């Protein structure tokens, strides 16, 4: 195969879908690309330098939210990066364990910054600002590895017993499988909105 | 050693908090205990096993928030079991990687019903205290997730916002991140048939 970055990276993405990110190792990614292990090496020098790039590009390719459109309220940019964040997490096995294990890289950085500055020039303090963006964050995390971990042990484990299961958990159950999490997802994210509205609104009040 | 249950899964721990989850493995909990593999097999088939298990042990050992108080409202019950959940999750290393994707073990049921049916009697339809429930149950996961990570030049703001999530462990962002959530919940909540 041709061997630039790019090619190793999608060969990498693909690698992932099958085996999920434990299965992922170089041995496998150079069988893959048709060649011996020293020539990879060359090209990747361990599976942690593999992972950091393949987390900054599925943000690359698929994180399409990143800045608020012209004259857009922060309840809105907040609402639509958030979506556009889940949506890139999903779209690999195991995507949001690889994002984990990542910090930000430079190409991310002034992206993040021009998010921060956003918030403080719509009335909140820097802290209060990054408060808000973080929870965001931690929330979608949480809500799709909480989707993706509990598929990637559905191989290994037994279903639950429906009849020794009291009403209102079965009746709760039936109702998280109706689709991905989606509808959860949403109606959590209204009300984290309206949360920091409230805050924000208070200002030195108490409320 | 003693191989019961309540054995395997203190030497599980230990190993846990020693090698972290991805170097938790049979051969090494077998090693552990001073005993070859096949006699660990009887008591515990593989992994997954084993995790489902920690998972269930943490939290029944160290999760103590788990019911309303007498007279307690739903605002004050959420806070408090998410406090709760956030420091058992914490109390080993990866612990939140561990809960990930497990789902309520029959001696959790009585537990879990409670709850639901506690969230109804204070005016949530089913799904939507469920959903009030599951959002402070992935938010608080993603946030101890993103501190237990997190222990494994550059523009203004951020450098000034790095400094200031790095004075703590994240418990200010996570408790502050907790009050919004809670008071978001508050107001669809009583708006009803209001447009909101
Ligand atoms: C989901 N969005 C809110 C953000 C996002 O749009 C991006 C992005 N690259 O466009 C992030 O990287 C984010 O998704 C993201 O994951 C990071 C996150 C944040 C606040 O920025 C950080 O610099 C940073 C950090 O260094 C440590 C923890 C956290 Cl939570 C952060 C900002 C995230
Ligand atoms: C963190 N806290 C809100 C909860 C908690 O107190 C639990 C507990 N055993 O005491 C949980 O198991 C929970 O932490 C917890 O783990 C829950 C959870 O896992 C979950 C899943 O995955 C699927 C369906 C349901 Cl009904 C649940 C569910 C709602 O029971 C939650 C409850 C929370
Ligand atoms: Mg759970």
């Amino acid at each position: 195969s041709r061997l630039n970055r790019e090619s190793v990276i999608d060969a990498a993405l693909e690698l992932l879908n099958e085996t999920g990110i434990d299965g992922l190792t170089t041995r496998k990614l150079a069988q893959k690309l048709g060649i011996e292990q020293p020539t990879l090496y060359w090209h990747v020098k361990n599976k942690r330098a593999l992972l950091d790039a393949l987390a900054v590009e599925i943000l690359a390719r698929h994180h399409d939210y990143s800045l608020p459109a012209a004259g857009e309220s922060w309840q809105s940019f907040l609402r639509n990066n958030a979506m556009s964040f889940r949506r890139a997490l999903l779209r690999y096995r195991d995507g949001a364990k690889v994002h984990l294990g990542t910090r930000p890289d430079e190409k991310q950085y002034d992206t993040v910054e021009t998010q921060l500055r956003f918030m403080t020039e719509n009335g909140f303090s820097l802290r209060d600002g990054l408060y808000a963006i973080s929870a965001v964050s931690h929330f979608t995390l949480g809500a799709v590895l909480e989707q993706q971990e509990h598929t990637a042990a559905l191989t290994d484990r037994p279903a639950a017993p429906d009849e020794n299961l009291p009403p209102l958990l079965r009746e709760a159950l039936q109702i998280m499988d109706s689709d991905d999490g989606e509808q959860a997802f949403l109606h959590g994210l209204e009300s984290l909105i309206r949360g920091f509205e409230v805050q924000l609104t208070a200002l030195l009040q108490i409320v």
